[PDB]
């Protein structure tokens, strides 16, 4: 399935990332050791938000109608996710904002194209892919 | 392990749901099928980046000087799962930028605290933990 079924918060890793001495401008690999951090942590991450999911599922099941604060839980791991993925993106010296906004260009584009008779969202015409490399190529230089 | 071992990303998430006629402006559940789905995407996202992990690695133990280039199927893939972290965060009607600056706060305050004799980060005096639920009630208010 895809999403179709002041200072940033990018600039935010960069600051917290001074403080606990961890980077570079440009994009640069990072030792074997520090990817592979990086890689737990996701996966950690990503097994908290999706428990406290589960947890709201539950209550849901048995009836309940969540208030504001009940998703606080969800939000706050939703957005400890945001700060490492946004971690790992500072950590390789890639801008961030420059490679979300390519992205975002392309699924905006795709949102803009006909459905299928059964509902699946089909391309537009002329519709072009995110050149994620081309924005990597342009920081690098 | 932990972290310690113009339009801003979340709007343009707003700008999608929009776009796919999926949001609230106040924070808000939603229904138990979505919340499955949003499940099911950040599982397979957060899959698929920790495969491009795993094939940077695999090229590292082999000796390669990865170039700014072969790390664009990674930073394609972390934004991918910045898109529907995001997206989530959008889906709930809450302000994604409110909750990451609390979580940034304490993350930054931690970061200043001192280190173990062994390198563990400690909390600073008086270190005042992230007040997401105050964040969220803020927003429904
Ligand atoms: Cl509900
Ligand atoms: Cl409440
Ligand atoms: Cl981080
Ligand atoms: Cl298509
Ligand atoms: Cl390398
Ligand atoms: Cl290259
Ligand atoms: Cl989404
Ligand atoms: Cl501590």
């Amino acid at each position: 399935i895809d999403p179709f079924t002041p200072p940033t918060n990018a600039e935010r890793l960069h600051e917290f990332h001074r403080a606990i001495g961890a980077t570079p401008e440009r994009p640069t690999p990072p030792p074997p050791e520090l990817l592979r951090l990086r890689q737990t942590l996701l996966d950690e991450e990503s097994a908290e938000v999706r428990a406290e999911i589960d947890h709201l599922l539950a209550r849901q099941a048995a009836g309940e109608a969540l208030s504001a604060g009940d998703l606080a839980p969800l939000a706050h791991e939703l957005a400890d996710l945001l700060y490492v993925t946004y971690g790992a993106l500072d950590q390789l010296g890639i801008d961030a904002d420059a490679v979300f906004a390519e992205v975002h260009r392309a699924n905006l584009s795709k949102a803009s194209g006909p459905r299928r008779a059964d509902g699946k969202q089909l391309k537009p015409e002329g519709w072009r892919p995110a050149d994620v490399r081309g924005v990597i190529e342009r920081l690098q230089h």
